């Protein structure tokens, strides 16, 4: 039957990140948000408490643990900074990669060494002219022997100038007609590959303590040993990488929601207007109720999502809601904390600005709004079939 | 750990009141909406298939149901159609204050003959003056002897003129300021009780077909023997109640919201317009997946809740959240639904428009939209302390 | 400069306009609703004051009042039921098109006889197959000597059993291929002319007092001199026509929103629970507040859309966006106003339901909300080039 | 009669604002958002191009123009930046004060001296402890002689450090019952009066290259020759200045909404995804024919409210609606524009994340988005009495 009750475990992972999240990211956070320096102390941390990297099979020294399990650790950190979390976050999403469509001694090889020393790694699919449509991207690559040489330039790159290797999609199938079932394929790249040309630090609105960049591919060789499953494989590796990266992501939005709201009750409890505490405005209080209702909901829906993959069966419906919910709540809730914060909320010297900064691109980066509604759309309609 | 899966015997409940609600119920709801006959033979069929009465502990004969069975029984009724539903429902609410308050006596006589025959009880609290302030109730319990003379009326009672007995709600303690947790005594009253004036038929905009009425109550005589725990416990016993039955109330939104999902998605499949089927306009696709959204929110809400009263506990937060954010949800789904069906759906000879009258009592009954909003507030800052 | 002043003749108009709607309408538009009866002495009540058939030149009898008066006068009527209003106005909408596209005799002959009886017309566009889609009708025209042939069905038509004469869209190019702005003739059609198959009355959840028909067309004959301007420019007419006739449908739902709220407000300053008047509640001052802000925003579209056409510009843009808000906050404004009533707003003998019925349809007629979109859509980038 | 037409004389003043605004703010205000830097070129220009202080009386050697020609110079100005745009719009906060409760005496010498230098002044109300409840504020004013001693502290003064002189509300009746009727007093002060302790610069989201601070008043001397229209007069003077300024402010917030659709427009009719452009997909279609709906609303929101203060009337209602409504779009149209761009809109190269971070203040400064209903819900009930 139904069941919303931690595991053991799973409350000792959670109390773990909670504590480094309050005591460690917290009293921090500001600063980085200022100066916008990899936050490189607090990843050192991380790993060595074991909060990074936890998809990671045991076989390669890893917790190998499940969807629930990162979702649960998300949301605690996220809580924190989701400058921070994202950098955390963009390890897993090059992993995952690896993790459904590379062999044993790919594995090993570049899951081994992540769990050896905090070393970093990144997802290369966006590009300056395709993000949404990944069906649309144009780094070629052309077999020549026993190498393929990558040639192309992708943009938004979560880790791009602090990671060790690359999980990389390139277009193999030069016929303009090739279905994207398979015309891409997935690579693993060095980051000192010559050819390699890693771009300037981008200046964002949120999350500015984590490193985007934008990556040019020259002439880039790859040994043929570095193709994940095989050529045309790529697309169904990345496709298949959302049902167990989607569910975080949604967590790590609810982690922010969540941040919004303590900040928001803790204010509306303190300051008094017209002879009353904030909290005592009708107003006021049902602002802070609708909050609360999102809140829940959006925990919820991970939860389903995360408890639906774990069970071994492609979650893709559930996922999308979690991660559009998660991200539209996540928005509201942001900029309804500023709101009861008054002239305060939009000064620097208090947390619920950045907040709203932060928030912002949940609706964009891994699926936008909109797509979300694509996906939901087909997978919904698909049922009546 | 989390699970989402229900049991075997979880599973055979679902099928028959799903088998029933789309078998039997669909088929003649559109002409008991027209009529507003009461649907007797619905009832009487729903008695025997045993899907009515749920909450009855098995001592008194019954089938000892916890909250998740009744919600999960309840939103395939509600599919079928809310005004026979609430009228089942309605039975439910009257039961609950006695099985929490009411002694062996009491339970088997009046919880047992529910079991024997296809009986129907009311829950009588709602005043003409006060229906959100239940503290702001007037009917009078003066303490003759050994028994109690009521004196009111109550006003939107649903299976008012159709109850076998009634539980009743009245102020007990004549001081005007005398504590709510102490002027308040809950009543079983017989229908048959001299004095009982039963009011005409109320017309409503939806739930046409659901008996409501309002009930003047003079110089009526109870026995002491049917004070439910104590004089003074009547407020603790109506509170209490919500606990259990806000989550079954919420079930019954989700499914008439899934009932408005599942019609505008076949006629979107079907309609064309522009040389396209609805469902390939991006405008309705994206409709469809919004509303697809909702209702597999809202369920998650209802199972939250209904899992931590059977889990032995206080649920007020969490069966508030749910039961306000199920009740909005099925206003915004089935004017959607009505929507996608153009002209035919502001039609009576379609399915969805009184889907749309139907949907609205959920913000008004068993606390407003607003009174949740207080509810949750209350309950979150309570969290802040 | 800006003005936002009205004349004195227009003063008079709206007075006129609402003594008629508060003291004739009001007082029997309840019982209207229920029966479903043609508000016959209403609108022979209407048309003895002038407040029918406005749009008709002076020159055939008429006021030849502009599209600002009409509105003006619209949304007084509306605010007492638009039940009766829509019937009126159903009169314009098959005026109009004579107006912009007849010749004097046409004009003389079919204006003329409206300003001399209480007589009704309508406008037949719509059919089963197409509603939004209007290059998507079927019915077909065939020229026959100096007659021309009519062969289709008709649906949703207003004043459809009650009209003397149709303005009548049929597709006269039967190459499939052929532009929409070629494919199309308008025609006037005798109600009274063999081949008319007058359908039932239709039975909708809200304007029941409205005459909506569906009507078949057998061989029906109509002379050649019942073509407005000539063969092919009936799309042309028909798009013309929507520039006038969309502001005064805007205003309407303006009326119904307007309605609802005086009732809330009525309500809300009489009602008391928890010690304080309705209104004297945060939670509701808010929520009547927003209301007050939508229909004073609504009101100034539909002003803005009159004054550009009155103007003597194409007013698509403008006209789009008041019909379009309007009639999303008619909708609101109407179950909010069921809401502050409470329980009683759901009841019958309560006027606010019947506003929660009605509203529906601004969304759906005369271009759903949907295709109002499209529209704005297509006007606004057209600005940016 | 309605009229929705510019005078030629407005014609020409819009034309001057606008050439202004796109061909010397746009170009500079980015680095000026970067930079924090007050922008003393951009408003040395302004005041040369004669588009500040704006409602100087002629007498005084000003334009003496309404508050429609504000709304529409404003509006211009807004479109280019609202972080220069309220620097201007501060010199009028200051100046209203003084031209409806100051003496002849009083504006020579005060407002004289802006029409012959490029000199700034601020409005001082809010407090550290006291921004929506006005009749809160603390710092007190003691008559001494022939002058006043000023003690307080002031917080969120915009041109703050930057004033030649302040419109300063003081409490002048020590009695905490005194009716704020009667309590405050108008005082205008100038910033080298010994006491004047001019904080830092506020480091803000949005709009960061206004100059924003607090002041602290020790000792401060003020002739009582320096009072507006007498003790106690305050209150009525800030209250009185709203009417004239909030339609102004509605119109920068619709200025930087129109900057948002204008830009999102630009964009989805140049970025291409699936084979087609954005504004080819229905779905972003349809979010810019809302984006349009919204923005056209505001703007007639703003006009209705200008216009009747400029016809001699209170606008308190009209201008509340305005200045909420504005508030609220301005920051859906940002935030929405930011999502029409994907990724590079949460890029800081790309111009609408800046507009994200300036636009909330509209729903915090000069009356936060909850005071706007209070006000609205206030006057509203006062047409039902
Ligand atoms: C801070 C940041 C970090 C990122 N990190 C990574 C990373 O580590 N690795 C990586 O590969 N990428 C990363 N991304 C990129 C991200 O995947 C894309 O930004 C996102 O998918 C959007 O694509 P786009 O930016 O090309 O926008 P576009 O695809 O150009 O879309 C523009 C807008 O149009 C909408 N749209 C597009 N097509 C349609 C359609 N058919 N129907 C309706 N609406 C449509 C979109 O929803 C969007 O709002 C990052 C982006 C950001 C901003
Ligand atoms: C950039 C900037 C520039 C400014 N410039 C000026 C200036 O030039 N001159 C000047 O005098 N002031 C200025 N202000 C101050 C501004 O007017 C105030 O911030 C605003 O009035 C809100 O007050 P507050 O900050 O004290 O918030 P609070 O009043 O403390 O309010 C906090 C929150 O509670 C809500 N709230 C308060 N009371 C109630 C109630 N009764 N019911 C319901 N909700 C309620 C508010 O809506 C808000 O959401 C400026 C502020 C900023 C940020
Ligand atoms: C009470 C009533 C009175 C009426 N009176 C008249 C009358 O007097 N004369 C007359 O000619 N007609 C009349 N109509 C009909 C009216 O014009 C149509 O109902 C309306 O245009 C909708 O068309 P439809 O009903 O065919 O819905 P459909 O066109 O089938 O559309 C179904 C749904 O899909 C949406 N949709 C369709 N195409 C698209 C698209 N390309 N993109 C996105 N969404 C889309 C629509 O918005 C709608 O919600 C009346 C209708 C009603 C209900
Ligand atoms: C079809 C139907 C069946 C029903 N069945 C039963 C039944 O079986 N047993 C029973 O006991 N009752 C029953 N009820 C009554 C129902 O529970 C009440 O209608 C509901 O509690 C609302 O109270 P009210 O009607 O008195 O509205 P009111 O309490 O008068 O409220 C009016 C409006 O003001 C709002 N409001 C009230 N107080 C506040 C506040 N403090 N702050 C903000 N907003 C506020 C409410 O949200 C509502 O919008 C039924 C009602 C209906 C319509």
């Amino acid at each position: 039957g139904f069941s919303f009750e931690l595991t053991e475990q799973q409350k000792e992972f959670q109390a773990t990140a909670r504590k480094f999240a309050r005591e460690e990211i917290i009293p921090v956070a500001a600063e980085y948000d200022r100066t916008g320096e990899y936050p490189v102390p607090l990843l050192k941390r991380a790993w060595e408490l074991g909060l990074m990297n936890t998809h990671i099979p045991e076989s390669f020294g890893g917790l190998g643990l499940g969807i629930i399990d990162s979702c649960l650790i998300t949301e605690e950190l996220a809580y924190g900074c989701t400058g921070v979390q994202t950098a955390i976050e963009a390890n897993t999403l090059g992993q995952v990669p690896l993790i459904i469509g590379g062999n044993y001694q790919q594995q090993k090889k570049y899951l081994g060494r992540m769990t050896e020393e905090p070393l970093m790694c990144a997802y290369c699919v966006t590009e300056p002219g395709a993000g949404s449509d990944v069906a649309g991207i144009k780094t070629k690559a052309e077999k020549k022997g026993d190498e393929y040489i990558i040639n192309g330039q992708k943009m938004w790159i979560t880790n791009g100038g602090k990671a060790n290797w690359y999980f990389l999609l390139a277009r193999s199938d030069p016929d303009p007609k090739a279905p994207a079932s398979k015309a891409f394929t997935g690579f693993i790249v060095e980051a000192d590959t010559p050819g390699v040309q890693i771009g300037r630090k981008e200046i964002n609105m949120g999350q500015r303590c984590s490193d985007t960049r934008g990556i040019v591919f020259e002439d880039v060789r790859v040994p043929k040993e570095n193709v994940l499953t095989g050529e045309g494989a790529g697309f169904k590796i990345a496709m298949g990488t959302f049902d167990k990266t989607r569910p975080p992501v949604a967590a790590g939005a609810v982690g922010l929601a969540q941040r919004a709201l303590d900040e928001a009750t803790k204010y509306a409890l303190e300051r008094k207007t017209f002879g009353k505490l904030l909290a005592e405005h009708q107003g006021i209080s049902f602002l802070l109720a609708d909050m609360a209702m999102k809140v829940e909901l959006a925990r919820l829906s991970y939860q389903r999502a995360a408890w639906e993959i774990d069970s071994g069966r492609r979650n893709t419906y559930y996922a999308s809601i979690a991660k559009a919910y998660a991200a539209d709540i996540a928005n509201q809730l942001a900029t309804d904390a500023v709101q009861v914060f008054g002239g305060n909320g939009f000064n620097t010297e208090y947390p619920v600005e950045k907040l709203m900064r932060d928030a912002k691109i949940y609706q964009i980066y891994e699926g936008t709004a909109q797509i979300q509604r694509i996906i939901i759309a087909r997978e919904h309609i698909g049922r009546y079939k």
